[PDB]
């Protein structure tokens, strides 16, 4: 939306 998108694109970028 919101969240969701700038939340995977958080997350997975920092982890893997």
């Amino acid at each position: 939306n919101y969240h969701l998108e700038n939340e995977v694109a958080r997350l997975k970028k920092l982890v893997g």
